[PDB]
Parts: structure tokens; C-alpha cells; sequence
DNA sequence: TCGTATAAGCAGTCCGCG
DNA sequence: GCGGACTGCTTAT
């Protein structure tokens, strides 16, 4: 096989490397890499590279690293650029594996780690480490073992063996159900004392040393937590052993209001999974405490447990340690669901970069960039010092605030990164500028011709049009990329409709899911045998066809994720690249894009409909038109219609036959008008919605910008089994909307947009009847909590405390001197409740950490003097006054003349 | 919340508004 | 009461 590395370190003067070798072993080498550097040259002096621009340089050669270093310097002491890869390590990368990495994942260890600490003083700080540790689960990919260490004595509690056997037990049984299919895989270790535990621990990293480490909150609390536990039991030299050179560092993390330390080992990959998900999930979630995750993702019950956790080791060791093996099990459950260290590996080996480094855009497209230039034997510009800028962005229509009968929807394929390659928006594809007329004069093709010569963006920047720029040639090899795993993605999300579809008629047999591929349109043989198939059957495929669709997302969004970030990076400062002459250039042309081809549509509609000045697009956000589809429908008639589908259809037709073609005719003009390199405008139909044929549901709402509802048939080609709601911005999507208030509202638009004014009616009345008796979790708002010490004078709210921040001082002043209760901690999240007048809390509300039941002493006054008045006003009621005054329907029945009988 | 971008919505505090 | 200035938070793209 092809060798691929593992990690990649810089110590001093020497590249450390793990790798793959030719034969599929691990092995680890130290390499005096001597790294080039860039210097400008004379003409004179012929040479072989060129950077960007094409002005020649001569390569310098260093004795190591370090002299490397220092020239770079001396060169900003002299005043002169210094061009090439300043990242060491990176050039080291490009150097070893000039060519497309093949790697192996069977052959890269994965470390899926989590530690017990009992501490019966409060949180137990990763920093001093002062409590034992008393359990460590450690899951290796390659072995497919859970390794077990258990700590039996404690100056918390001697305890008994865990028993694999009790473990095995359902919960009735008294057992902790760990999942049959992991009993087998474990390796239970006991231990008499706390020293054993981490020296056998080191000796089995030294054998099975991470590549890949990850966990849930492992870089924040587990990691620092056995470095300084180690540390202080055996010294530094000792806890360095879980590098593989022996190296580490603390390192300050910083954000806006105060910093946090972690510890760095390297030669370790660490992908904390709360990250990942963090970055790659989409979501913004209440809590990210794994308990709350993992309900989520997998639909799995809450770890349940009696007392506190400080006291669980010593009153049921046995569940103690169960639960911390499920733990871990559960984090390779959500991974095997979203796949995100697949995604990471991937990324990571196409950019040539350290896997950690996945985090950061920015790093991964200078990593891209560069290796794409060395290959040419270009050399790249040096970093510079740049002031943070305002710039602007997309633009936003103002819809007028209504209900929208039928509707379609057409949006850009991947916008901005389009705009890039049609453009030809690069560093060096520079070619000038042109005076610029105001916006509007381009969007109403009155202004003068740009240029006859360059590529052109209403910003006033002109572009080469001979050659593609190195940000276009990359960009489009990762955007293929995006449209193959969408394309899979879609295919699995019509497979899914097909078998719900086949679900309203399950066969009375046994039988079994057919073996398929969900990634590609079922043929018709299987969509034959999927309607003689039983419900069991059928929903065992669905779950499948589920997953299938959840990797294509994973693969499909996070790639368009990155090359919508090259797009943002062009404009932040740190970027070796950032300049706002280009990241104007794409977002000034976004806006003309848009409003460009507003105005065509509407001329073509215009003319269809034989009418004059009537807008028919009724909103639009960056690259997307909302279309009024009323008219269309009523040229044929509703009466016309057999069924909803058959609208659908017909909206459907005349999207692609019909809209597509008069928009495709319109951004062709645009492409010649701003003489591009390549039109590459392709605004295909998203949506197609309305009311149910024959109902007297409203089809849609807008409330505002980025405020609308739609109730959607047919999504990108997906045509559902039921009709789906796209709801955006509204509290329905709002993570800081209690759960069941989401949900409750929900289903008002739901009937609002498929059933009407009077159900909307008859379910408001019942909800406002009922939900005093709703958990008092499920009806909190929620909020992420900053600047606690900021507001905090006395412990009472300071001037202008926000009114989360001032729940939080309520919660500390209630549990003031206790050691064991929850503490909020700065940054995380909290749940927030409104008080009663005259509760004994001496406040208006109070808040608590989210994801979590409030501590038993205070639990009992909350729920007694809780504001069930202010919570409906705030969080039910004025949003749905809000929905329904945009609609124009009442969610209480106005009085009429009938009453009167 | 270490980690690409801008536009823009709503909640809440403070305080004016005769 | 509402709205503007402002802070805080959270979305859509
Ligand atoms: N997270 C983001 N960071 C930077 N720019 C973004 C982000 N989200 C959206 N944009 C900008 C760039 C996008 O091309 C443009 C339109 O967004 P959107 O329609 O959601 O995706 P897209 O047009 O890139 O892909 P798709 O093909 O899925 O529509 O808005
Ligand atoms: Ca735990
Ligand atoms: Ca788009
Ligand atoms: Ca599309
Ligand atoms: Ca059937
Ligand atoms: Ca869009």
C-alpha cells in the first residue's frame, strides 16, 4: 500500500512522525527536515520558481528549522517579504506524500476515552486534579475492546468487583443494560490502589498509543485531568508519557471574557467529540451535557441513577461502572450515526494537514492552496498584519407581512462559491478595477459595460479571463466533491418516501429488509418486492435508509461548509489571502445576482400572465426568490386539480419546463453583461407549497424578513409521502424557545397552513387550558450564559443585567454556601423560569444549568411560585400573535351577529 | 465560547415622551 | 405603553 502519516510534530529542529509504512505497520521516525524559504530575485537570475503573481524568487535552503525561523525575522527587520510555507511541518507533509492520500482507516488507532473522578467537594478542577481517579474506560478501534480500569480503594470508599454478569441485566432484573452486543468486548481490570491504576494505564497507552483521541469533553476535562493527576502523583516526566515523543504543552485557550488551559500532547490527534459535533452536527442545542445528546441523536432513555454523582461510586459501584462504560459506547453510537471522524480523516489527508487542524478553515485552505501551488513550483505570499473591517454582505428583501396561498422556490446552487469560479475571483487573477455605478444601474442593465476585456463584479474589480486562479481551480474540486455525496444524500431521502409510502399497506408475513444500496434510486424490481414486504421489515429499512441519508448530509454539508468558509475567509484577517477587494467582489455580485433576477422573473411572469408591474417575487435572502404561484394555479382552475398532487405536479412542470429556462436565459445575459469567465448562475427550484387541495389551510406565511413558514411538497425532487413544514427563524427553530412551547406552536402552523382559522381556533383553547401541567423543564426558556461576574455586584444584579444573568444571581443566592450544589458555569447554558410576586427567591425569575433537573432543595419553592401567566405571554403568546397578525386570521373567536342565537 | 463571513430578527434594560 | 439606543443572544444565508 501507499504510506500515509499518522501525526506530523515540530520539536525544535526535528520533525516527529508517526506513520503508515508500505507494509500497513505503525512506525514513528525523527527527521532534521531542511525547510526552503522564498526570497524575491532579479530577472537576471533565471530560476524555476515564481510566486503567484509571477515575479521570480530563488529558494533558500536552511541548515534546520530553526535558522529557517530566524531569517523570516530578520527579513520583517530589514522590511522584506518572506515568502513559503512559515508552517515547517506542513512543507514537511507536501514533501513526504506528493500525491493524493490513500489512507486506511482500519490501520489508525482510535481512542474513545472517559474517566470517573468522585469528589464530594464540588466540581473536581482538571487543573489541580486533587481527587482520585477512579475509573477509566478506554475504547480501541483497532482492537474493538473496552478496556475496563477500576478503582476498588479509595479514601472515598472501598467496593466490590464489578459484575459483568449484573451488567448484562435489564433494568427489571436490577441490571445496568449494558448492550448485549458490547458484553463481549470488554476487558475488565480491578485495581487496589489509585498508583497501579495509572501505571498499568501508562503501559497500556505505550502499547496502544492514540492516534485519533476522542471522547466528550476529553480536551477540556478528561485529558487535562489524568496529565495533572499523573503529574501530581508521580511528577512531569511521568504524565509526559502520554506523548509518544514525551512532549507536551499547557495551552491558553482565550475567548471575549477570560481564558481556559489545556494540555497538548504531541503527537496525539485530539478530536473532542462535544467539538466535533459542535461544528459538523448543524444544530444548536439546550444542552450538550452527553446524556441530552445522546437522547437525541439515538432516541436512547436517560442514564438513571438515585442521589448525587459524588455519592454513586460509594452506594452502587456496580451501576457506577456501568454507566461509564455506556458512555463511551455511546459516543461511537452517535459516530457511527453522524460519521464525523470519517469526515475528519477525510478532510485532514486532502489538505495534507495535522487531523486536529480540521477545525479551522482557515488552516485547511492555506494547506490546499499551498500544496496545489507547489505543485506549479509557485511560491505563496507571506502573512500579513491586517486591521479588522466591516464589509458587506448579502441582501435581504422586505416581504410584505402576509399569508402566501402557493408558492416556489428557487435558489443558487452553491452561491457564493459559484460566483467565485464564474468571476474568477483569485489573489492573482487580479487584473484592475472599473468605475463603479451605483448598484441599481447594473441590476437594471442601464449601466455601462464594465470592461471588454475581464471578468467582471459590481464591486469595480476586473479578473483574468485566460487562466482559472488557484481559489476557483480548488474550490471546484471540493464542491464536486459536495455534489456527489448530495447526490447520494437525496437519492436515500427518496428511497426513505418510498418506503413510507409503502408502510400505509404492510404485508401480514415474515420476511426480511431486502440488501440494498440506499445511496442510489431504487430500481423497480426492488420497489416491487418493498410492497409484499412486512411493517418490520419495511421500518428496519427505513431506519437504513434514515442513515444512509444522515452520512450523505454529514459528507454533503460539511463540504459545502468549507468552501463557503474560503469564501468567508477571503475576509478575515488571519487568512494568507484576506482581502476585501475580492470578498466585496463576491458578495457585491450576490446582491446583483439576486435583484437581477428578481426583476427578470417578474418581467417573465408578467408576460405569461399578460399584466403589468405586478410582483410576483414575493421575498428573497442572499441567493433565493420566493415565487406567488396563485395566479399560475388559477389560469387552470382549482376545480381542474384531481388531487394535491396533481398541483404539485403541474407547479413541478412548470418549474423545470417553463421558470427554469427563463431564469437560466436570464443569468446568461447577467454573465455577458459582467463579461464572466464561465456562467455558473443555476438557481433550481427548491420548494413547492401550498394548502392541501380543498382544505382552507393558508399554504404559507411571512412575518418579516427571515421570518416565514411554507407548508412543502416536494423539496429538491424529493416529493414526501406527507406534507413537510419549512418553518425559518420562527420559535419553532429557536433553541432558546421551551420544548414543548416549539412544539405547541408548531402545530399551530401546522393547522394554520393545512387546516385554517378555526382549527388554529380549537387547538389554541386547549393548549392555553392544559399547560400548566407540562414539566416544568419542557416549558423554560433557555440561554447561553456570558458575563455572570460582570452584572454581579453583592450577588444582585448590577446596571442593565440581562435578565437570564440576573436568574442565575436568584439561583446563587438560594444555594449560597453549599459546596455540592451545581454550579453555573460562565459560557455554558441555563434553563430560566419566571417568578411569581412575592416568592421567597426575592426575584423575578430564576435559572439553572440546562440539560438538568434543578437541585431538590429549591426544586419544590420553583415549582410553586413558577409564573405560569408571564411564561404563556412570552414564550406562546405574543410569538403566535405575531404569526397570526402576518397571516391575518384570530387565534380566538371574534364575536359575530350568530351569537345572538 | 479557539475554530470562515454578513444580515437581521426578538427579548430585555433604560428612559424619554409634555 | 411604545420606540429608540444599546446589550445579549440567536438565527438565515
Ligand atoms: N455558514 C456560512 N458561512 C459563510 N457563508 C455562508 C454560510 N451560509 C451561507 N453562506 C453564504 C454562502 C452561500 O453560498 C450563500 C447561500 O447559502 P445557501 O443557499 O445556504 O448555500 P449554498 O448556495 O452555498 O449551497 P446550496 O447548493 O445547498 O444552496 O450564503
Ligand atoms: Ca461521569
Ligand atoms: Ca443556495
Ligand atoms: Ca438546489
Ligand atoms: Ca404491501
Ligand atoms: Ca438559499
Amino acid at each position: 500500500m501507499k504510506e500515509f502519516y499518522l501525526t506530523v510534530e515540530q520539536i525544535g529542529d526535528s520533525i516527529f512522525e508517526r506513520y503508515i509504512d508500505s507494509n500497513g505497520r505503525e512506525r514513528t521516525r525523527e527527521v532534521e527536515y531542511k525547510p526552503s524559504l522564498f526570497a524575491h530575485c532579479p530577472e537576471s537570475q533565471a530560476t524555476k520558481y515564481f510566486d503567484i503573481y509571477g515575479k521570480p524568487c530563488t529558494r533558500k535552503l536552511f541548515a534546520n528549522m530553526r535558522d529557517a525561523s530566524q531569517w523570516i525575522k530578520r527579513m520583517e527587520d530589514i522590511g522584506l517579504e518572506a515568502l513559503g510555507m512559515d508552517d515547517f511541518k506542513l512543507a514537511y507533509l507536501s514533501d513526504t506524500y506528493n500525491y493524493e492520500i490513500k489512507y486506511d482507516h482500519t490501520k489508525i488507532r482510535v481512542a474513545n476515552f472517559d474517566i470517573e473522578v468522585t469528589s464530594p467537594d464540588g466540581f473536581p478542577e482538571p487543573s489541580q486534579a486533587k481527587h482520585p481517579i477512579d475509573a477509566i474506560t478506554h475504547y480501541d478501534s483497532i482492537d474493538d475492546r473496552f478496556y475496563v480500569f477500576d478503582l476498588l480503594n479509595s479514601p472515598y470508599g472501598n467496593v466490590e468487583e464489578w459484575s459483568i454478569e449484573i451488567a448484562a441485566k435489564l433494568q427489571e432484573q436490577g441490571g445496568d443494560e449494558v448492550p448485549s452486543e458490547i458484553i463481549d468486548k470488554i476487558i475488565y481490570m480491578p485495581f487496589d490502589n489509585e498508583k497501579e491504576l495509572l501505571m498499568e494505564y501508562l503501559n497500556f497507552w505505550q502499547q496502544k498509543t492514540p492516534v485519533i483521541l476522542t471522547g466528550w469533553n476529553v480536551e477540556s476535562f478528561a485529558i487535562p485531568y489524568v496529565y495533572n493527576r499523573i503529574k501530581n502523583i508521580f511528577g512531569e516526566s511521568t504524565a509526559k508519557r502520554l506523548s509518544p515523543h514525551r512532549k507536551t504543552r499547557v495551552k491558553v485557550i482565550e475567548n471575549m471574557y477570560g481564558s481556559r488551559e489545556i494540555i497538548t500532547l504531541f503527537g496525539i490527534s485530539v478530536l473532542d467529540y462535544i467539538d466535533l459535533y459542535k461544528k459538523f452536527s448543524f444544530t444548536n442545542q439546550p444542552s450538550y451535557s452527553l446524556d441530552y445528546i445522546s437522547e437525541f441523536e439515538l432516541n436512547v432513555g436517560k442514564l438513571k441513577y438515585d442521589g448525587p454523582i459524588s455519592k454513586l461510586r460509594e452506594s452502587n459501584h456496580q451501576r457506577y461502572i456501568s454507566y461509564n462504560i455506556i458512555a463511551v459506547y455511546r459516543v461511537l453510537q452517535i459516530d457511527a450515526k453522524r460519521q464525523f471522524i470519517n469526515l475528519s480523516l477525510d478532510m485532514g489527508y486532502y489538505a495534507k494537514i495535522q487531523i486536529q487542524s480540521v477545525f479551522s478553515p482557515i488552516k485547511t485552505w492555506d494547506a490546499i492552496i499551498f500544496n496545489s501551488l507547489k505543485e506549479q513550483n509557485k511560491v505563496i505570499p507571506q502573512g500579513r498584519s491586517h486591521p479588522v473591517q466591516p464589509y458587506p454582505g448579502a441582501f435581504v428583501k422586505e416581504p410584505i407581512p402576509n399569508r402566501y396561498k402557493y408558492v416556489m422556490s428557487f435558489d443558487l446552487t452553491s452561491a457564493y462559491p459559484s460566483i467565485i469560479r464564474q468571476v474568477n475571483i483569485s489573489p492573482e487573477t487580479i487584473a484592475g478595477t472599473f468605475k463603479v455605478a451605483p448598484l441599481h444601474d447594473y441590476i437594471n442593465a442601464v449601466a455601462e459595460r464594465p470592461s471588454d476585456v475581464y471578468s467582471c463584479s459590481p464591486n469595480g474589480m476586473m479578473y483574468y479571463k485566460d487562466r482559472d486562479g488557484v481559489v476557483p481551480t480548488e474550490i471546484t474540486k471540493v464542491f464536486n466533491q459536495r455534489k456527489e455525496h448530495k447526490g447520494y444524500m437525496l437519492a436515500a431521502q427518496r428511497n426513505g418516501e418510498i418506503i413510507k409510502e409503502a408502510l400505509h399497506n404492510p404485508n401480514l408475513s415474515v420476511d426480511e429488509p431486502l440488501d440494498v444500496d440506499y445511496r442510489f434510486d431504487f430500481s423497480d424490481e426492488i420497489k416491487e418486492k418493498i410492497k409484499k414486504l412486512s411493517a418490520k421489515s419495511l421500518n428496519e429499512m427505513l431506519f437504513r435508509a434514515q442513515r444512509t441519508e444522515v452520512a450523505g448530509m454529514t459528507a454533503q454539508i460539511n463540504r459545502k461548509a468549507l468552501i463557503n468558509g474560503l469564501a468567508g475567509a477571503l475576509g478575515n484577517v488571519w487568512f494568507r489571502y484576506y482581502d476585501l477587494r475580492n470578498a466585496t467582489a463576491i458578495t457585491t455580485f450576490g446582491q446583483m445576482a439576486l435583484q437581477w433576477i428578481e426583476r427578470k422573473v417578474n418581467e417573465y411572469l408578467n408576460e405569461v400572465c399578460g399584466t403589468e408591474g405586478e410582483a410576483f417575487v414575493l421575498y428573497g435572502d442572499t441567493d433565493s426568490i420566493y415565487v406567488s404561484a396563485d395566479k399560475i394555479i388559477d389560469k387552470v382552475g382549482e376545480s381542474k386539480f384531481r388531487d394535491t398532487n396533481h398541483w404539485v405536479d403541474f407547479l413541478d412542470k412548470f418549474a423545470r419546463e417553463r421558470m427554469e429556462p427563463a431564469i437560466d436565459r436570464g443569468f446568461r445575459e447577467m454573465c455577458e453583461y459582467m463579461n464572466n469567465k464561465q456562467h455558473l448562475m443555476f438557481m433550481d427550484r427548491e420548494a413547492i407549497a401550498g394548502p392541501p387541495l380543498g382544505s382552507k389551510g393558508i399554504g404559507g406565511f411571512w412575518t418579516g424578513k427571515k421570518r416565514y413558514a411554507l407548508n412543502v411538497w416536494d423539496m429538491e425532487g424529493t416529493r414526501y409521502a406527507e406534507p413537510k413544514l419549512k418553518i425559518m427563524g420562527l420559535e419553532t427553530q429557536k433553541s432558546s424557545t421551551p420544548k414543548a412551547v416549539q412544539k405547541a406552536l408548531k402545530e399551530c402552523i401546522r393547522r394554520m397552513l393545512q387546516e385554517g382559522e378555526e382549527s388554529l381556533q380549537e387547538y389554541f383553547k386547549e393548549f392555553e387550558k392544559e399547560f400548566r401541567q407540562l414539566n416544568y423543564i419542557s416549558i423554560a426558556s433557555v440561554s447561553s450564559a456570558n458575563n455572570i461576574a460582570k452584572y454581579d455586584v453583592g450577588g444582585f444584579p448590577g446596571p442593565k443585567c440581562p435578565f437570564h444573568i440576573r436568574g442565575i444571581l436568584t439561583y446563587n443566592r438560594a444555594i449560597k454556601g453549599n459546596i455540592d450544589a451545581p454550579q453555573v458555569v460562565e459560557g455554558e447554558k441555563v434553563y430560566v423560569l419566571p417568578l411569581r410576586e412575592g416568592n421567597p427567591f426575592g426575584d423575578k425569575c430564576i435559572a439553572w444549568p440546562s440539560g438538568t433537573e434543578i437541585t431538590d432543595l429549591i426544586k419544590d419553592d420553583v415549582l410553586h411560585w413558577m409564573d405560569y401567566t408571564v411564561l404563556l405571554e412570552k414564550t406562546f403568546i405574543k410569538p403566535l400573535e405575531g404569526f397570526t397578525s402576518a397571516a391575518k386570521l384570530d387565534y380566538e373567536k371574534k364575536a359575530s351577529l350568530f351569537d345572538m342565537f
